[PDB]
């Protein structure tokens, strides 16, 4: 059994401990409860093998900024997750998939880009607009909501996958 360092990554309230608590115990958090840190493990099946993903759930607030660098240089993939209905989230993407290069050392480092809340109406951020980001990064775009569940096994499988290829 391999396991996976996931780290989901974005700006505050975009939806990225609902998306893993989804995820990991099936349930939607309707509250607001902003993050510091919390690590999650969860034993899933994908192409046929049993794997155990170790997910990090970060903090959106740009006061917990100091806690980036740290957890940049243990995980293996990112899960970068904006909200349809947060311009500044979109745009934040590219801050940090900067800062990960950056600690990484690298171009080339496993992630996926989440665009989130996709049950709600009237989106700032179209479809296409993510779509042209994320092939112009080379990673995969995947639209997801945490409330109905959409997406969200696809969103972490595909970020499996593309840390499977990186280490082979
Ligand atoms: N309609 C809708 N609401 C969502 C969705 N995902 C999260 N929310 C809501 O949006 C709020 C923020 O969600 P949360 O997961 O705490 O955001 P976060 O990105 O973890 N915030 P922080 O960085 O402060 O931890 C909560 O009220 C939650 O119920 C979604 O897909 N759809
Ligand atoms: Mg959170």
């Amino acid at each position: 059994m391999t396991e996976y360092k996931l780290v989901v990554v974005g700006a505050g309230g975009v939806g990225k401990s609902a998306l893993t608590i989804q995820l990991i115990q099936n349930h939607f958090v309707d509250e607001y409860d902003p993050t510091i840190e919390d690590s999650y493990r969860k034993q899933v099946v994908i192409d046929g093998e049993t794997c155990l993903l170790d997910i990090l759930d970060t903090a959106g607030r740009e006061e917990y900024s100091a806690m980036r660098d740290q957890y940049m240089r243990t995980g293996e993939g990112f899960l970068c997750v904006f909200a349809i209905n947060n311009t500044k989230s979109f745009e934040d993407i590219h801050h940090y998939r900067e800062q990960i290069k950056r600690v990484k050392d690298s171009e080339d480092v496993p992630m996926v880009l989440v665009g989130n809340k996709c049950d709600l109406p009237s989106r700032t951020v179209d479809t296409k607009q993510a779509q042209d980001l994320a092939r112009s990064y080379g990673i995969p775009f995947i639209e997801t909501s945490a409330k109905t569940r959409q997406g969200v096994d696809d969103a972490f499988y595909t970020l499996v996958r593309e840390i499977r290829k990186h280490k082979e």
